[PDB]
């Protein structure tokens, strides 16, 4: 209803929705999200604003935004794909080369990402859509925010993202590292498409899942399933200090992250 019409929902969150839009001259297909400013108008300032900063084949483009009242509308790419949960196999994951190429694209949006001082703090198989000829653009940066501005780090303090995939530090420290928590994030992500399940609910020493994976006891349920190349990878990145956690340069000279698997189109 808006040059365009809006003909099926897309993503019911808590802010409002995202619809399909076509345009009913070019019919040429968007995703509409629709938020009520009166059912926050803060966060959703910044979310626009990091949103005409992204420039990049595994992000989620940004076509504009309107604001018709209360109610703004942010255009966005329309991924015909639907989300990478849906590829996701409940206990079994899909095929590894499958979420091997998955992966390097994740990689890919989340290095260019880091490198314009953006985190995205919510990456989660809910939040990674996947275009026509499936390739991965991450999505959704209303929780994003600068970590890094003229050159200068700032350390995160709010607590923020989705429980299963936040960083042990996240949950302990009062200021950390943006970067490290959204690798951990991306290991995670990895082990639901080698595993189709979750580690864990959270990662804390209260949590026995956690606690046998620091153990190391290998042997079971998640990780018995993954196949001792992607789960070394693992074993680098789902590391609880933030510090001696592998970064993403050396991600990319993991030697599954290398390994050939997966033919052309
Ligand atoms: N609820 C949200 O924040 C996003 S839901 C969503 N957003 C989308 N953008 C493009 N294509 C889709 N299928 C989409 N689904």
């Amino acid at each position: 209803v808006e040059d365009w019409d809006l003909v099926q929902t897309l993503g019911e969150g808590a802010y409002g929705e995202v619809q399909l839009a076509v345009n009913r001259v070019t019919e040429e297909a968007v995703a509409v999200k629709i938020v009520d400013m009166k059912r926050c108008p803060e966060n959703i300032k910044k979310e626009i604003c990091i949103n005409k900063m992204l420039n990049h084949e595994n992000v989620v483009k940004f076509y504009g935004h309107r604001r018709e009242g209360n109610i703004q509308y942010l255009f966005l790419e329309y991924c015909s794909g639907g989300e990478l949960f849906d590829r996701i196999e409940p206990d079994i994951g899909m095929p590894e080369p499958d979420a091997q190429r998955f992966f390097h694209q994740l990689m890919a949006g989340v290095v260019y990402l880091h490198g314009i001082g953006i985190t995205h703090r919510d990456i989660k198989p809910e939040n990674l859509l996947l275009d026509e000829r499936d390739n991965l653009k991450i999505s959704d940066f209303g929780l994003a925010t600068v970590f890094r501005y003229n050159n200068r780090e700032r350390l995160l303090n709010k607590m923020c993202g989705t429980l299963p995939y936040v960083a042990p530090e996240l949950l302990k420290r009062r200021e950390f590292h943006a970067e490290p928590v959204d690798v951990w994030s991306c290991g995670i992500v990895l082990t639901a498409m080698l595993a189709g399940e979750l580690p864990w609910d959270q990662p804390s020493d209260s949590c026995q899942e956690y606690s046998d994976w620091k153990e190391k006891k290998t042997y079971l349920n998640p990780w018995k399933k993954i196949d001792s190349a992607p789960l070394a990878l693992l074993h680098k990145i789902l590391v609880e200090n933030p510090s001696a956690r592998i970064t993403i340069p050396d991600i990319k000279k993991d030697r599954w992250y290398n390994k050939p698997l997966k033919k052309g189109a």
